[PDB]
């Protein structure tokens, strides 16, 4: 019913009965610390490294050089798909529309022929900007345009608790088509990261929470 | 003259749970965090509506497009896009440009006119505001004759029914579906609160959501 | 020397409330949705009548008349008839789709009309609300009613009511809940207070069926 | 070191270690339906049975009439106390300042030579009034001008949970120098009363909760 | 030119937990709701440096008024009478008439001045603005030398320090009084949250309130 | 590649930041009252003279200079001498009893004047601090400072700090915690994330002595 392209994340294309629905843009949430700007690299790495497929990475708070020099964690040369024109790194880092950002999104996509896109994270623009009004309606705009330009995204965003509100703004989830909740539970002084899909609309997924590490190879979970 | 008749959804369990399907000429409120089957159940209700009883349907989308309406049920195997061919379903799109109430009603209105529709879907900053305005729609359906179903956000599994406190109150039939996270796993349950003026069953029944759409199952189950 | 009270014949009830509900004074039913808070005004009003042949005034504030007499079908009680003999009055303040004093003006009135001894009224700053109930019930008092309110809530154990001042100026107070655990629903009915006389204490389950509320003992069920 | 004044009310002048300071105000505070005008009532009853002490009753909300009915309930006819000029009923019934009433309350005081004054409730004139924003400085003019009368005060307050705040505004018992708290916990489908002492300024009393019943003979409590 | 020395209080018990007593020259907020011995802490800390130290004390209050302290004090045995009479102890009243601070500074600095103190008590609505004033206070109270208890309320016996949320991190030192409420019966505990610059004891100690003032006991106690 | 770290000589606290913290980057660190946050934060910049020859600047934003230098003699510590000696700047911007950009300037002169490889900075809306903090977490960057900078929490197991968003522009984030549990207090440290390197994960039991600051094994105690 509906194509899914493969992340290639370990773990993940089977939690997801065969990657991300293309073309549609999914929501990956988690309080500080619980993978999303890695699981938002993975998806262009992979993209990238296994299928020639160009990624575009819109990062708001973090600096271009931070998440190329982060990435080498892994031992992925981020600069040198920067340099091969495979991926684009887009700087958006300092009545509010996020119309001209867009702008600039699509031409990246055009320029590139970029098939797979990360956006780390739009949270933290409506935070800064005072935008909690209007987060429905802009993340809409941007969903909206996203599917029409035929882009499949990563969309980070951020959230408080473990088990609470899915993000910050209490509507993200429900503007997204699909939904990926990372926790970071603390019990008995020791942590535990897990994965959930919460929602893929139109199509099956596995349920419930499902542990993972981050490893220097990145994030592994373990699809039980 | 006799107390309110009932509609069969034709959805497995919910006719039983409901004591015959939804009350005939009243809006029921379908309330559920994200993901957990409204679109579906509303999707389900027309569909069933159609293909078992010939009764037109209308569908109005707030945020979806129709176009993703029609993709997302191919899921279950249906073929939306020819009931719309057939006139046999309708699906008004209300959803944003990538708010007129009085105009939606009225474009509803219209639509169930053309159609002959007999079922309708609705799907989906002040509670005092949101109070007044969605009686006024609830209030409007009704004296148009519609039996409709219209979904509501909510926040938590068991908190408020809805997101802001008063619409359960200003209905007169709800559902909730919950999506309940445990041990890591999470059960599906449906749940029908009130249906004013007549029976129903009581409490929290599980359901799946599968290739054949919603499935739901005695008390206490799985 | 007790305060009267007037015999509800709800199943149940008037053990509960050794006698009844206190006569002349309003009382508050609060619960959550679909507690059976309009089912027990309703039947307070319809035993009025077909028990004492005691007026009725049901002053609605959303739901329609006609929808109100529909839905008391469900227990085979033919409400349009009690109108139609002049025994029930059905005001109607729901809004149409397309002040306090003056409200209490056409209650009166109605009151005086029918000659009812029973009333039902059902059903943003805690403040105006206090002072505005106040004044109903106050003015309800003065003019002799015995009177139901309903009230919502949204906790099963959390406020009385939402605004957390209503059942302070009401003297007597009955809490509808539709408790859910295990995945099971149970109803139970409290009386919380009545000021100035008795009354039994803490939660007691009861029905809703086709007759109405049917209220059950101790820790049962 | 502070003279106590006997209640008389079963069980509490065991809790009390002697009855009510003498001169001073006692906030007796709980949720809807927990006896505190019952207290206050069998405050100035006993009084004047007992004592011939004259007793000056402040109502807000429940009008005269009806607190005298309603006293009959436990076969005290208040009725017969204000013929007799023992008992006075102060009508207090619909910038906020208590000024004018402390002024009807002295003329009464003084008028009927009370000892004993019952005040129920100053939370409703605070909250139909709006007057929050003030609550502690008014309750500290109306506390302090009884003091410097000399009357022995049971002042009744609202709260919305058994254990929780002990008043609705969150200072009441900051300004008081006695505080007693009725509670109605609901558990396991039944209800049980308490009160507590919670404080006493410059003296000793049991501490915790202590079990009641409300009987036709008012309120019982037991001194365990 | 070495680490803060102390003060002893003499309330039994408490100078073992403070591994000395009070730093010298600092204030130390004593928080706690309603009834914990608040103002007896405070009372103790003057009366026992005048009887045992002769160090004179002023005790600031801003709701009780000096005579009822008077009065409240004479359940200990203490004649408070005596010791304003000798001059070793001043009342200074700051209770309304039935907010300045640099003037309510003005006049604390002017009684430790007149009357030599070494020891101050001070028993006792934007969170901003209370950390600004508070600050100012300690500050101003650092810089005349004093050794200063200073009482706040607090609402919760497992919650918040004190009631602006912000009054423990502007202060050197806290301790915090609880009465827990459990199973019917009342526990007092105290316990020195913070010191800074020195050591003391950590955790809740429990302490009775008798004929001879606090008295705290060791830990589990009771 | 890794991120390169610098080491703290905080007992324990190299092992579990596997190696120190990140250089050029700010680490938050945050804790209610008393959990040690302006100790960890003297400890960081103590050790980087003594061990490694490493000039510091202390930011205080409400303790003065001469309380700082006071207290940390808890600890065996002469920071005086070492004010003396060029080696530490305690930049006073705490408020006299009796403007961020204007604050970030005096901070890299500081820097620069006394070529400074160690900060720390000690310590009524999330936006506006989102967006104060960046520039702040921003502006340190580009200086090449690695710092320190404590926050404020008000509850053991809840929000990380007061905004709920200073760990969501932070690189690193440390949570001090002073857990009271039957009657006992239990101080905990944990590196919540280092973006771009590993850590060891969940609570690791410390003290505080003469010695300061020294973290425990897992489960320990
Ligand atoms: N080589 C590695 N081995 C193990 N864990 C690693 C490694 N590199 C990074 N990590 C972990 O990965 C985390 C960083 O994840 P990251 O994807 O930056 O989180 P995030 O959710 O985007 N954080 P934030 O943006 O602040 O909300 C670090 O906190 C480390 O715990
Ligand atoms: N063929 C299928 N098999 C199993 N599950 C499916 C299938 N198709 C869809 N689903 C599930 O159905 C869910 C979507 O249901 P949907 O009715 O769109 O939820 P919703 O409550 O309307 N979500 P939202 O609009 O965010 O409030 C997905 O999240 C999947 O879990
Ligand atoms: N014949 C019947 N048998 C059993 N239950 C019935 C019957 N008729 C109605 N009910 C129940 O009565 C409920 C309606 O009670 P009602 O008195 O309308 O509640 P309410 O508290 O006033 N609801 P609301 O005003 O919408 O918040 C329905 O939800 C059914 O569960
Ligand atoms: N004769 C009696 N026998 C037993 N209980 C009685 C009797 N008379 C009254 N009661 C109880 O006393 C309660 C009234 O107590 P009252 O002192 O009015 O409470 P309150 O706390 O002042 N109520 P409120 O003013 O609404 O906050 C009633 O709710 C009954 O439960
Ligand atoms: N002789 C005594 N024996 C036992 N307990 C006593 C004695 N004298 C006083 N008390 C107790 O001490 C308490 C008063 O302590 P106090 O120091 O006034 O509290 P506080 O915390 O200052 N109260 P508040 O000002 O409302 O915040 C009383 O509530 C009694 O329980
Ligand atoms: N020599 C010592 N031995 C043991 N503990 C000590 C010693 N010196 C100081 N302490 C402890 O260190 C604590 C002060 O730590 P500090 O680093 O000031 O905490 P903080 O989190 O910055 N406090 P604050 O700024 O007031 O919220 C004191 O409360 C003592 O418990
Ligand atoms: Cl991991
Ligand atoms: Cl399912
Ligand atoms: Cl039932
Ligand atoms: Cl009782
Ligand atoms: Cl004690
Ligand atoms: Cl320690
Ligand atoms: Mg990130
Ligand atoms: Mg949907
Ligand atoms: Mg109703
Ligand atoms: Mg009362
Ligand atoms: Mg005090
Ligand atoms: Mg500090």
């Amino acid at each position: 019913a509906i194509a899914k392209m493969r992340t290639m994340i370990e773990g993940f294309d089977d939690i997801s009965h065969g990657g991300l629905p293309i073309g549609r843009s999914t929501l990956v949430s988690g309080t500080s610390g619980t993978g999303k700007t890695l699981f938002s690299i993975q998806f262009l790495y992979n993209g990238i490294i296994e299928f020639d497929e160009p990624g575009v990475f819109v990062t708001f708070e973090e600096t271009p050089q931070d998440i190329i020099k982060n990435a080498r964690s892994f031992g992925w040369d981020l600069a040198k798909l920067v340099d091969e024109g495979k991926l684009f790194i887009l700087d958006a880092s300092p009545g509010f529309d996020l119309s001209a950002l867009i702008e600039r999104i699509n031409y990246a996509i055009q320029k590139y022929r970029a098939r797979r896109v990360s956006i780390d994270s739009v949270t933290s623009v409506f935070q800064q900007y005072d935008a909690s009004s209007v987060v429905r309606r802009e993340l809409f705009r941007l969903v909206a345009r996203l599917k029409q330009i035929g882009a499949t995204t990563v969309m980070t965003t951020e959230r408080i608790e473990e088990y609470g509100p899915i993000a910050r703004y209490g509507v993200e989830e429900f503007v997204s088509d699909n939904v990926v909740i990372l926790r970071n539970v603390l019990e008995g002084e020791r942590r535990r990261r897990t994965l959930e899909i919460l929602k893929l609309r139109g199509t099956s997924h596995m349920k419930g929470e499902y542990p993972f590490t981050i490893t220097d190879h990145g994030i592994n979970i373990f699809p039980l």
